[PDB]
């Protein structure tokens, strides 16, 4: 059943080329350079955050087909992230499509472009995260005018995505926020209704395996003491959020499994002063390496979804698409545009990694 069993995860060359060409030439310490070279080999998801990234998806799948026909057993990992009026609760979104300017039709073409690619590589297992911080905003942010207006477009576009990418080689996980967002007990029943209705309204697609949590966030999987910024939520880590949310989805006909982003949660507690501070958080490290051996029946894999070292947002308040969350004092600064390489942040995640990359473990 688990789409992560039976395969290796591909480490893409977009992140490897970031580390080799941008990061390593800036690092002088020989041990840290070797540690950087190693992290570039940890497989993390490739984000399709514009239409112009879809040729990179096809190139990555072509490389995986080459590797597989040469014996490999790799699967690809991609994030579908280009809804019109994307990031609806921001002061600022980088999304290229607007609902008012043909954005629903542009999203249809974007999904059709990805479906043609996944069908062209029907031999390749393709693991998808669908639309981070979309549906969670329709649970808690209907008070924000852009999100209230985006409700119909988001539900239609999500329904298109999950029905059109319901293919035999795909497993999809709908993004479902994190413990600090939907794990609060008052948010659980409305979120479970919305997610199980998305699944049932798409005719319970076989390929929609479940939900992704902690994407681009920093929560622990399991911690023995709740970090102080989680109080008073009883679901203060992802294990507690998922053990609370899974039976409420199953009660309404969506027997969801989960993947959890551990790419930036190795250091706990984190540097967050408030749990809603999400941008470029100080005091974080790379986490548990991707694996299907999670020790938990509900969790198909620990994965690295947000690629560590790529910025969450610029800290320049005069720049386009600036959001005030990226200038808070627990956000590392100065930070470049969202998605762009942020070398200080990479070095922070490398220094604080747990498990560490600086450990040299090596036998003959």
């Amino acid at each position: 059943g688990n789409p992560f069993e039976g395969v290796q995860l591909w480490a893409n060359n977009y992140y490897r080329s970031e580390v080799h060409t941008l990061a390593i030439p800036q690092i002088t310490d020989p041990a840290l350079r070797a540690a950087a070279s190693a992290v570039a080999e940890v497989p993390s998801f490739m984000w399709l955050d514009t239409l112009d990234k879809t040729p990179l998806m096809e190139q990555t799948l072509a490389d995986i087909r080459t590797a597989n026909k040469n014996g490999g057993n790799y699967a690809g990992q991609f994030v579908v992230y280009d809804l019109p009026d994307r990031d609806c609760a921001a002061l600022a979104s980088n999304g290229e499509y607007s609902i008012a300017d043909g954005g629903v039709a542009k999203y249809k073409n974007y999904i059709d472009t990805i479906r043609q690619i996944v069908v062209e590589y029907s031999d390749i297992r393709t693991l998808l995260v669908i639309e981070p911080d979309s549906l969670a905003n329709l649970v808690t942010n209907l008070g924000t005018p852009k999100c209230a207006n985006a409700q119909s477009a988001y539900l239609e576009c999500i329904n298109y995505a999950v029905t059109q990418l319901n293919l035999p080689n795909v497993a999809m996980y709908l993004d479902a926020g994190h413990a600090g967002w939907l794990g609060w007990p008052a948010n659980q029943d409305p979120a479970a209704q919305l997610f199980a209705n998305v699944y049932k309204n798409a005719s319970s697609p076989r390929a929609l395996r479940g939900l992704a949590t902690n994407v681009a966030n920093y929560n622990a999987w399991s911690i023995a003491s709740p970090p102080s910024y989680t109080s008073p939520n009883p679901n203060y880590d992802e294990k507690h959020y998922i053990e609370a949310f899974a039976p409420l989805l199953r009660n309404q006909g969506f027997d969801a499994k989960f993947i959890v982003d551990t790419g930036r949660n190795g250091k706990q507690p984190t540097g967050q002063l408030e749990w809603g501070h999400w941008c470029n958080v100080k005091g974080t490290g790379f986490g548990v390496r991707p694996t299907a051996n999670t020790g938990h029946e509900l969790v198909d894999a620990f994965v690295w979804v947000k690629p560590g070292g790529e910025s969450d947002g610029t800290s320049d308040s005069s720049a386009p698409r600036f959001d005030s969350h990226c200038a808070l004092p627990d956000a590392l600064q100065p930070a470049p545009q969202a998605g762009a390489w942020f070398q200080a942040y990479f070095v922070q995640l490398l220094t604080n990694a747990n498990p560490s990359f600086l450990h040299h473990h090596h036998h003959h």
